[PDB]
């Protein structure tokens, strides 16, 4: 329609929100890691709270409310933020926080402008989401696995540049963006035997999985087109891929292939997919119980996404098999309910060209690849729903937190609720981190909480192959899985909790268990701790691990992630005390 | 439509045939820039030639024949060059043939990939060019001026990653590219004077422009759409950007902008353009006499395309205005015929957030401009044609010449139609430099030739205020057209016409005469070299200067573009002779 309504969402009174509401992130995050040091002035405006001050470049001064909480957090009312530039009042401007803080960042001056670019494309999208028709804190905490998917905001909640998804342009956004909730359908493509290659669970076969995603009728059709065409499709698989993928790399950068015939453009599948928060990962809305579709995507989003490396395409469904068999053998886990959500098949599309000119790792051995992933509906029961855990920490665009109308909905108080919770999601990991040295990437977008009646029963683990490791080099692995084992120092080995759980969603849990006045965090930690201690006391055969690799030691390994996006002291452990 | 049919072009017949092509082009340019050092091995298969041999990686074997001619020109037959690894015959793959060279190149292992995708998108380029239906040589040489333009192909002859366009997907490329001459329509913005700001000859203004441009009834609407969505057309200038740079960077990291009003969409214009070689200029197909549009286009094309500077976007007509002062008030330039393409008013939105981050020159400076430039229909008369000089150097798919054609149809003999073309192009600048010491970038995009009935009467020059100098740092200039005067060191005052002029396009064009046994090369200098001496002699006074900067010095300097993109001693003097 009328070129202007892509950017429709750019109101000025809508973005000077989401920009406000950015700096306060941006202040808090880079705090966190030292980048900045805000200095006190006194009391803040609420008595819970110190005033504080950053003196800038450009003249420009910000003083802020804080409570600063545990592993050196700081909690900033948003409101409370007042910018001044020589004494004269100036509107909250995200990156324009970025630019008088350039020289703290660190960036070097050439991809300074491209992470302006990624807070401007976190902007963009911040300011489409708050501005989008959408469902309240309340009414989403009781909506189905889907709707609460797609109405995520936040992202991930410790990255300031979180959202970038440069690559698309205002089009590509409204149609590729998993909150613009635009339903999508694959591109389908045959890619020749001579470049691509494909692997599945010992239980399954191409044709068979083929025959369950597409059907027999599409098959059937996509080897007479190839036929028709004057090829044989005995040298071809049928690849999904991400329409934007094709339009924008698989069709120009692999040009010498699809002159050549060994990928072949087949079409749209006719199933309709919502893109999950991964943005490349789909969920099958048109059918019943199929599977996710993972496809590569070649846009920048804080890392340069990627795709199935050569290693991956192959050893995928190895890595998920073995870690599948390990969690269902065990009595302890079995009781639990924990579960992976198995990556069953990958297929990847290799181009021989970038591999004779780069012998390294390289996102260009990654730009062709696809995997299928067990659809977690079909693994519950009736009464029951799912939703990412990244939903705990969800707050409306009015103000309004998820948790508490969740824990509301429950019955149960917010200790009871949260004792379900750190069993179902903190216990499990904990203990596949002793019994079997496995370790995951258990964060908000990798894990999806069981509920029941509002109820956290157990969890589901997924993106595995690629995040999963085991911290034993000498167990014994069939031999496409064999990268799972790793090598690793003495002190990284509780990394997985103390950075990924701790300080990477807790730390941000804690805030909205304050803010909604939920539990104070001296409560939530001590019922952290009695947790870990319960699981401890339960299973004391391990007493050697348990000392060995200390989850109560005084301090912990304190993980920067924005500074090395952009690219510290130890934390005090929060559960020391106890 | 169906998303196979935007490489539908990519077939294996013509893949491989643009690819023999390129590898042609990538042998001689590459050994003319002593990347590569072919060894003679024996006879040619044609008596005229030698056969020679790279001995590359991979085991990879390129035999050819060539004949080299002056400037250390490799002339290859494309049908000559046989490829073998290991002894094995194998089909000519360009990209293959570049990573073959990998370590010749010198390329660091991060812009390797890059410089791959840009030879693959040449070639996607090329595939489309030769399977497109288009006039032959015979036909092309007595067509129009536009359908010229857009039949073009080679593009920049030294350059062998010489048409990336890497930005558009393939979707943009049927829509933007030139060679698919599609009709492309303005976007419209209107641009607030916080950040916007106008310049325009001094005999004309920004309402004149606008009335001469878009006519009342469209100024109006622009105002009255504004007004009635609560703005106030006082504050803004309406500007033309290109679809593209819109919906990939306008709207996008310039949204803090578009969000703030500072920019706001008011939509495709009415009229119609065609895209011209430099993709980013327009050519006014709708209306008769109206001037080109020429827009800021972030895309990567041998080097990154740009858009008028803060500098130029205040000074373009400053110094076009200086200039075609200059060569009007010239005697001899103006019974030559000789003229300049006047960009005559300029505009540019700038980016306060990009100028505040970054204090030096850079590419995030010039994505918002735009320029409109004389229209050269205008200034010939009936019973005459313009041709980009581009168009001496073409060959259909076929492989027939144009200039044979073109020269078979003025009636006069190669000798005399050379003789014509060579003081309506050569001679004017080499009278500028000598007289004015005035300088442009007079290679085959710049310059469009006024053809009457086959003959070269004159030429155009264009693209001006970018790309002129005077090298005389003590011309008295207007303050806005200072950065005009450059302070040159000696051996670099005649670059343009021993780098830009011989070695630049008589370097090919002199292949062209060869192999369509038009003219003897050593003809051509005797040729070329009578022009300058006659000019010389019918301007004695300037013997000082003559001599001071020898146009028949032994040797020259040698500017390899090639090794340049990828980031000499002396060559002979064709005409040093004489």
């Amino acid at each position: 329609p009328h070129p202007a309504e892509i950017v429709a969402h750019l109101q000025p009174e809508i973005w000077n929100k989401v920009n406000r509401l950015l700096v306060r992130k941006a202040i808090s995050e880079y705090a966190h890691e030292w980048l900045l040091e805000p200095q006190r002035l006194g009391p803040g405006e609420t008595p819970g709270f110190e005033r504080f001050r950053l003196t800038l470049a450009d003249g420009a001064q910000y003083d802020f409310d804080a409570q600063v909480m545990a592993m050196r957090h700081w909690r900033i009312p948003p409101e409370s933020i007042v910018k001044t530039v020589a004494g004269v009042p100036a509107p909250l401007d995200a990156l324009q926080f970025v630019i008088e803080i350039r020289d703290k960042l660190g960036l070097p001056v050439d991809r300074l402008p491209i992470y302006m670019d990624e807070i401007t494309s976190t902007l963009h999208g911040s300011a489409y989401k708050h501005g989008r028709t959408t469902l309240g804190a309340a009414a989403l905490a009781r909506a189905d696995y889907q709707t609460i998917e797609t109405s995520m905001i936040e992202g991930h909640p410790s990255f300031v540049a979180n959202n970038g998804r440069l690559g698309f342009d205002a089009e590509d956004y409204h149609g590729y963006a998993p909150e613009a909730a635009t339903p999508v359908r694959l591109m389908w493509l045959a890619v020749h035997k001579d470049n691509a290659h494909f692997s599945c669970l010992s239980d399954m076969d191409y044709d068979s999985l083929m025959s369950e995603e597409l059907g027999e009728s599409a098959v059937t059709d996509f080897a007479a087109r190839l036929r028709e065409q004057g090829l044989h499709p005995a040298d071809y698989y049928f690849m999904p891929a991400h329409p934007w993928q094709w339009f924008n790399k698989l069709s120009l950068a692999f040009a010498p292939y699809v002159a050549q015939r060994k990928i072949v453009c087949l079409g749209y599948g006719e199933e309709q997919y919502l893109a999950q928060q991964s943005i490349r990962t789909f969920f099958n809305i048109s059918r019943p119980g199929k599977r996710y579709v993972k496809t590569s995507l070649s846009i920048l989003n804080m890392g340069f996404m990627r795709g199935l490396s050569p290693y991956y395409m192959a050893g995928t469904p190895a890595i998920n098999e073995y870690i599948h068999d390990l969690i269902s053998a065990d009595p302890w886990l079995r009781a639990n309910g924990f579960r992976i959500l198995r990556e069953v098949a990958s297929m990847g599309f290799r181009n021989y060209y970038y591999e004779a000119a780069i012998d390294t790792d390289t996102p260009y051995k990654k730009m062709f690849s696809a995997l299928w992933r067990e659809n977690p509906l079909t693994l519950i029961a009736p009464g029951q729903n799912l939703m990412t855990m990244a939903a705990l920490l969800h707050v409306d665009p009015q103000g309004r937190a998820l948790l508490p109308e969740l824990i509301q909905a429950s019955g149960l108080d917010a200790g009871t609720w949260l004792e379900r919770y750190v069993d179902a999601y903190l216990t499990p990991l904990i203990h596949c981190f002793y019994a079997h040295d496995l370790v995951f990437m258990p964060h908000g977008e990798n894990v999806i909480l069981v509920i029941q009646d509002g109820v956290p029963v157990r969890a589901f683990m997924k993106d595995i192959a690629e995040e999963s490791s085991i911290l034993n080099p000498q167990v014994r692995l069939p031999q496409a899985a064999q990268r799972l084992a790793a090598d690793v120092p003495e002190a990284y080995k509780l990394l997985t909790i103390f950075v990924d759980v701790f300080e990477g969603y807790f730390r941000h849990l804690t805030q909205i268990l304050v803010e909604t006045e939920l539990m104070p965090e001296h409560d939530f930690w001590r019922l952290v701790a009695g947790r870990i201690a319960a699981y401890q006391q339960a299973h004391p055969q391990r007493l050697d691990k348990y000392r060995r690799y200390d989850l109560f030691a005084p301090d912990m390994i304190h993980s920067c992630l924005n500074r090395l996006q952009l690219a510290a002291p130890n934390l005090p452990n929060p559960i020391a005390c106890f």
